[PDB]
């Protein structure tokens, strides 16, 4: 198992930012040896990667915290943890939506440039006219 | 002309966040009336609304003032602003790509979940109705 600087070295995730996962309960409660330090198993590192890449994508703190807590009650919160991240699905697919509406307007402008503006030299607004 | 409340309405964009937009560089200084109140124009708002949607996709507040920057200083800046668009397209597609990866990931998840644990519990339900 991982002491937390490894764990830290290998998540990406930096040291207090793993202490603040487990402490707000983003992630599992981490054993602790004899000496009173973390040592973090294959589990803890997947959870440590997944709340990276859902809060990386916007999910919630406190929707993740659910995610978990629902987890850890175990088999009787299947249909609910299901739910929870079909909800989560719909407004993340929404979030991309957005962003590529964005990127499409950004790919219409620069065909702007590289086939009307620059070849004639002219603002949007002269060229329009012409 | 619209003044800025209607401005505001039409565009979408809070009156503050509109007088934020100016004041920074991110839209063209608007023109003011006799009075001294802004008047708003057409190329007012579809500034104010590219700025809205592209602040929204993420693109910083230091590359879009820019971007206006050059567009003010003339027809001589052209080829360095869809260079600035290019660039600012490039860093949008990567962060679209990162989070279509995390929806693969809840979808799978979710397969998971709907294919295999829900049905096996159901499953389960079903066995000790009818051995009982
Ligand atoms: C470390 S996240 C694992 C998600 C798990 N609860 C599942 O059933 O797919
Ligand atoms: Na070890």
């Amino acid at each position: 198992s991982l002491n937390i600087k490894e764990a830290s070295e290998k998540s990406g995730v930096s040291a207090d930012t793993i202490r603040y996962y487990e402490r707000i309960g983003l992630i599992p409660p981490i054993h602790r040896n004899e000496s009173g330090v973390r040592k973090f198993g294959a589990e803890d590192l997947r959870w440590i990667l997944f709340t990276r890449q859902m809060r990386r994508a916007g999910l919630s703190i406190e929707a993740l915290i659910d995610y978990l807590a629902l987890f850890r009650e175990g088999e009787h919160t299947l249909e609910a943890r299901a739910e929870l991240l079909k909800k989560q699905r719909i407004e993340l697919k929404n979030r991309i939506d957005v962003m590529q509406e964005a990127l499409d307007r950004l790919d219409f402008k620069i065909d702007n440039y590289d086939t009307h503006l620059i070849p004639a030299q002219e603002e949007l607004k002269d060229f329009n006219v012409e």
